[PDB]
């Protein structure tokens, strides 16, 4: 339970589907946007992605390759890979496994801006700090 | 045409199924805020359903009946008949056909609200001018 | 553990909002779905809403009052009373709370069917006989 | 008419947009998905990603860069790219201009499956033959 706070799990549910009977593009991301959220708040102990008034994270870009099926009722398990590229970006790589076989994998970019003007701004010590401790 | 601002139409796509190959619950909300949207527009000439800082519209209730599936592919067509319950008040009833057959029914209620304190407002005249003539 | 089936909880998340800063229509889909899958897990032991190939649950009406907005981060309380209509149809009447005061109220009204010819269906004894307790 | 299969507009709507005020992932999903489905339609003359009981479209691989962000509000031109790989796989490359400026840029890839084996497939010569022209 020592890296725990890079694993979440959950079961897919009637709408992560689409009529091809298998989760859809969007429920990637509920599934991946919920293991960053527990993530940072876990490590960091700030709320995601919407930090505060002047603190947002954006996605700059993605990316997801579907080795894989998920069908409705699948316990998938999502493990993540944050990597801080520098005081203004995360790539959060993940991978997702049913039963231990990967079935997808990918990451997002996110981008931390203040969006009162918005664009990109360093993040604060402390939240580098956090991000910082394995 | 003289009605057309109150008919609606659009096809079923992959993305308003679930795996029960029919549309979903979510998807006759895309369906009946398409058609309220298009509706303000050329009734008003104002945007929907945020109209400024000062004045939003908001659901209260919501309420439909499914008499019949619809499936991938399907040309809907949904008719919309509003009604001004009230100088803060909206009640769009819908009705959502496939070929002139009639497949679902429903409101939503929605009032006008300032967002800055989160409470009811009276539309102004404008609003209520224009959206007196049928 | 009493009445423990029929209470869920849940929390506001970013995909759960629109540009209003508060839940959307379909994210309400997303937590009363969530508490009626519970619901038919642990009173039932089958999955929901696919049954099995000849057994689906689909929806044949909805109502809800949204009395109270809620907001990305809330912590949500659904509390669930399964109504047997007949020997087919339930009425899954929903009550959301925050902080144990009370936002929404709604009730979902569903039908056994059988999907291979789409006309509803008597629910077997061994499912009837376990949503009868309590 | 000149490449008009190639060109699709759509413009941004309530439900594509989340509590930061922008259009969200899923958002350029429907937004590449209709003008991927509008091609096809168009090109080969059938329904997308579903074509029959034999053959659909699913997705492998998916990539986005988001250089600009898009509100509520906007209207949006999609450009397409298809790129055919092989006998049974398209990379769709995509970008969103807005009024004229590059605000986006992406691909999907899809590959040609039987889904009653769930193994991919040729693409059959009707549909390459009309796929292969422009
Ligand atoms: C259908 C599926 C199993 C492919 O089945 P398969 O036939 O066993 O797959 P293969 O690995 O043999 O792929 C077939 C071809 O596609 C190619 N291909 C697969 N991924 C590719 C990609 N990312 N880019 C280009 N080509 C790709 C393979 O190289 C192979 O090429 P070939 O013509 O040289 O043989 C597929 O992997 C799948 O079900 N993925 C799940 C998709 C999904 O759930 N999508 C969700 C999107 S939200
Ligand atoms: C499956 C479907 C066709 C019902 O098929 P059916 O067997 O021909 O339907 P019936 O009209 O005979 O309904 C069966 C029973 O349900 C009852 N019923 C239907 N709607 C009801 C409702 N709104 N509340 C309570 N009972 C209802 C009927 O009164 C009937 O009662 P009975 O036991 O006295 O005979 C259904 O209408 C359907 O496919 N609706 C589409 C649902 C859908 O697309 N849902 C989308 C949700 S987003
Ligand atoms: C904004 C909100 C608090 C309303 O604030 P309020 O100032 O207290 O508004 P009121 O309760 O006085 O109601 C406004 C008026 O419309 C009427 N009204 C409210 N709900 C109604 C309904 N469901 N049907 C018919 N009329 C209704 C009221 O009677 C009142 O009329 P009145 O002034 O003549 O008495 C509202 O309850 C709300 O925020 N709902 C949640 C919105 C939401 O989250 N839904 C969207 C998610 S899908
Ligand atoms: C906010 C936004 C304009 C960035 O503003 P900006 O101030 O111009 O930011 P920059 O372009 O300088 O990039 C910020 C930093 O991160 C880096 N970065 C940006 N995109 C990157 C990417 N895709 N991969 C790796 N690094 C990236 C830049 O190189 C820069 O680093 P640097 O200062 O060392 O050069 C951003 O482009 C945006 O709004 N994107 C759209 C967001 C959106 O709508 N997506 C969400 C919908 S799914």
């Amino acid at each position: 339970m020592e890296n725990i706070e890079y694993v979440f799990e959950d079961v897919v549910r009637i709408y992560d589907t689409d009529a091809q009977g298998i989760a859809h593009y969007a429920a990637y991301y509920r599934f991946f946007t919920n293991t960053i959220e527990k993530f940072i708040k876990e490590k960091v102990g700030i709320p995601y992605p919407i930090v505060n008034e002047n603190l947002w994270f954006v996605i700059a870009e993605s990316h997801a390759i579907y080795h894989r099926p998920v069908k409705l009722g699948d316990k998938l398990t999502v493990l993540l890979n944050p990597k801080i590229l520098s005081n203004k970006t995360i790539k959060f790589e993940f991978k997702v496994l049913k039963d231990g076989e990967l079935t997808t994998e990918g990451y997002v970019i996110q981008i931390a801006i203040n969006p009162k003007i918005w664009k990109s701004t360093e993040m604060p010590k402390e939240i580098m700090d956090k991000l910082s401790i394995k």
